């Protein structure tokens, strides 16, 4: 089997993106967040606090002739951004752009955090790292990839994220007219439970490509590029009036400015940020002054590969027995 899905961007600057993804009998259609840094399928539902729905479609178990409750089983997930949620735990059918799985974990949300109340757009989240981070408890479960994979003609899916533009998330299969050239593969260490790989260096603008290891995740559910200190700060030293700011958050850098592309490798391949990607705009209304889509990772504990880095590929996320990540150019 397969399955094929349009991805959306939530607003002009590629916040995250939203995959419509059918649950239950009959369908109840709800937009999820395709978060390949976490490993919970997790909704607004029925069961969510009234005080912290704004806007989303929920998912109303009761409703499907196929949920059944998963007897005593719990959910608790936080997120490297500081937001959370929580709650209990359904099995049902799940179906994304065609390919369906049944008796997946479905985890209803009782209580979430107000970053996640506050966006209307995303109806949940729908994790495709390892079924290891799962946080159910005390039975964990598995994602809906790990849960499709033996059903699936090769046991792999992509993430073709557009900038300003819809992209497409397939399953089982990959799409030969979806790049340029070919495809890299690199190996991946599943051992903290994220697609985890090591990037061959970087380049600034038309600047000579420094060979460097650099180990990160390949995090669909982040926006930004977090790189070491010493790398964003090249980057930025680029940038006239570029500067980290400690009272917004980041490198912020003057909206009036054009934004050089960054490089990365993937072993003796490069994939190239054009800079327009790196540009997430006024930090407020009216500002003149642009929040960088290149930030440190100092803090954070892991270089993290987010929506920028990814939206300039195809990317392969191999689910075979060894996995491994590709990376093209498109």
């Amino acid at each position: 089997s397969t399955g094929s899905a349009t991805t959306t961007p939530i607003d002009s600057l590629d916040d995250a993106y939203i995959t419509p993804v059918q649950i239950g009998t009959p369908a109840q259609t709800l937009n999820l967040d395709f978060d390949t840094g976490s490993s919970d399928l997790w909704v607004f539902s029925s069961e969510t606090t009234a005080s912290e729905v704004d806007g989303q479609t929920i998912y109303t178990p009761s409703k499907s002739t196929t949920a059944k409750l998963l007897s005593g089983a719990t959910w608790s997930i936080s997120y490297g951004d500081g937001s959370s949620s929580s709650g209990d735990v359904y099995t049902d059918t799940v179906s994304v752009g065609g390919l369906t799985v049944t008796g997946q974990a479905v985890e209803s949300a009782k209580k979430v955090s107000s970053s996640f109340t506050e966006d209307s757009t995303i109806d949940g989240l729908l994790g495709l790292a390892f079924s290891t981070l799962n946080t159910v408890s005390p039975t964990q479960q598995k994602t809906f990839f790990d849960n499709a994979k033996a059903s699936l003609d090769s046991p792999v899916f992509t993430a073709d994220l557009g900038y300003h533009a819809p992209g497409t998330y397939n399953f089982g299969f990959i799409d030969t007219t979806a790049y340029t050239g070919s495809i890299t593969y690199t190996a991946v260490s599943t051992k903290q439970g994220f697609w985890e790989w090591t990037s061959t260096g970087y380049a600034v603008g038309s600047g000579t490509f420094k060979s460097t290891s650099i180990d990160g995740i390949a995090d669909t559910g982040t926006t930004l590029l977090y790189l070491p200190a010493t790398v964003v700060s090249a980057y930025w030293a680029q940038v006239s009036g570029a500067k980290s700011s400690s009272s917004v958050g980041g490198y912020v850098f003057p909206c009036s400015a054009t934004l050089p592309s960054f490089t990365f490798g993937v072993g003796s391949a490069r994939i190239v940020i054009p800079g327009d990607y790196i540009d997430f705009g006024p930090i407020s209304t009216g500002s003149s002054s642009c929040f960088g889509g290149i930030q440190s990772s100092a803090g954070i504990g892991i270089n993290i590969f987010g929506d920028v880095a990814l939206k300039a590929a195809f990317v392969v996320f191999n689910g075979a027995t060894t996995p491994t990540l590709g990376f093209a150019s498109k």
